[PDB]
């Protein structure tokens, strides 16, 4: 069970890393295009702030997914009778997955 959950964690973290890499590559391409335009300093700062906020939001969503999976893992390992799951979404995830 530890081995199968470890490979599952590897797969989920690998798809998270792939999403991060793809988003970072797209953002870098957009930044390169903007730099090629050579816009004003104000425009450069505006677009840089927009891209940085987009990357922060992407990382926030990735961390949300990661901590959701970590909560799933902790609950599965720290599982015993008389345990309540208020959030039906978490219980649905557990039953659908394991």
């Amino acid at each position: 069970l530890e081995a199968e959950m470890a490979v599952e964690r590897k797969a989920v973290e690998d798809q998270r890393d792939g999403e991060l890499e793809a988003r970072a590559q797209k953002l870098e391409a957009d930044l390169a295009e903007l730099e090629a335009e050579g816009a004003k300093a104000d425009a450069r700062r505006k677009v840089r702030d927009g891209g940085e906020r987009e990357m922060r939001q992407i990382r926030d969503r990735a961390q949300r997914e990661l901590d959701r999976l970590e909560d799933i893992w902790s609950t599965f390992t720290k599982l015993a009778p008389k345990q309540l799951i208020v959030d039906e979404n978490l219980y649905r995830e557990l039953v659908d997955r394991y």
